[PDB]
């Protein structure tokens, strides 16, 4: 389980990722600091407006870290955490636990509430414009800001992935057995798309609400918002993470290497980033694409597909 998290980008351009420690990397590729967060972190750091960095650890804590790398506080649970923290519209920090609860933590480290489910939560929540908190595990949950259930959506026997929420409030999830569901804000199904493929990747939205996800066997699907397939791009390597969308609509994803796909489904470029698999691309405002390898390398890639720099832990 000791692998490297996907990268996050702070508002000041610092790049963060978790592994044996939490690493903060300057935009020029040099290490800014590192932070010991217990045994190991495999989750994506979250960064608040005021620059606080939140990290969930396999040691069972939510850590809050000041911008200079010192600890602000820690919040303790009794079970490992594989759910990346997310920040709500009002600076509440949400994460899922292997104890089955969704935790809401205040910015001073006090627990605001916890929401009980009957299965470990292994993916991050997603926050809607009105503050509704959505997450996926053994079904799709919509939680009000006070921790009471707004609705749940049953999506079958099998694991559902992190929800993606569109501008009009449609909620998208994939399920292990190959479905993409589109759910209305009131919790009713809008449509479903079936692939007959194992899906481990959560969906991402871009280019006029096109929904993209990778199948485990290496196909990147682009689905129109009416539920019809737009295209399917073939690679010959597994996809297990979500894609990321650039400012010009380019679709980036990591598997054996980093792929940049144009909105029309043609490959723009690919970038080789080591013999191990890469994580979900993080895209800067300046167009730089960051990916980590599972063995603790961080790559910075220019919009044209050439390497800008690499950092090794």
């Amino acid at each position: 389980d000791a692998i490297t998290s996907a990268a996050s980008i702070g508002k000041d351009g610092t790049i963060y990722f978790g592994s044996d420690k939490v690493y903060a990397i300057n935009p020029d590729g040099t290490e800014k600091w590192n932070f010991y967060a217990g045994y190991w972190t495999v989750t994506r750091p979250a960064i608040s407006e005021d620059g606080t960095i939140y990290v969930t650890s396999l040691d069972g804590h939510l850590y809050a870290i000041n911008p200079d790398g010192t600890e602000k506080w820690r919040f303790k649970t009794e079970k490992r955490i594989e759910s990346s923290p997310v920040i709500g519209n009002t600076d509440t920090i949400y994460f899922g636990s292997y104890d089955g609860h969704l935790y809401a933590i205040n910015p001073d480290g006090t627990e605001k509430w916890r929401f009980k489910t009957n299965d470990a939560i292994t993916s991050a929540a997603s926050i809607g414009k009105d503050g509704t908190i959505y997450f996926g595990s053994d079904k799709v949950y919509a939680i009000n800001p006070d921790g009471t259930e707004k609705w749940n959506f049953y999506a079958g026997y099998w694991t559902v992935t992190r929800p993606a929420i569109s501008e009009d409030g449609t909620i998208y999830v994939t399920s292990l057995d190959g479905h993409l569901y589109a759910i209305n804000p009131d919790g009713t199904e809008k449509w479903r798309f079936k692939t007959e493929k194992r899906i481990e990747s959560s969906p991402v939205i871009g280019n006029t609400d096109t929904i993209y996800f990778g199948s485990y066997d290496g196909h990147l699907y682009a689905i129109n918002p009416d539920g019809t397939e737009k295209w399917r791009f073939k690679t010959n390597d597994a996809i297990t993470s979500a894609a990321s969308i650039g400012k010009d609509g380019t679709i980036y994803f990591g598997s054996d290497k980093v792929y940049a796909i144009n909105p029309d489904g043609t490959e723009k470029w690919n970038f080789y980033a080591g013999y191990w698999t890469v994580t979900r691309p993080a895209i800067s405002e300046d167009g730089t694409i960051y990916v980590t390898s599972l063995d603790g390398h961080l790559y910075a890639i220019n919009p044209d597909g050439t390497e800008k720099w690499r950092f090794k832990t």
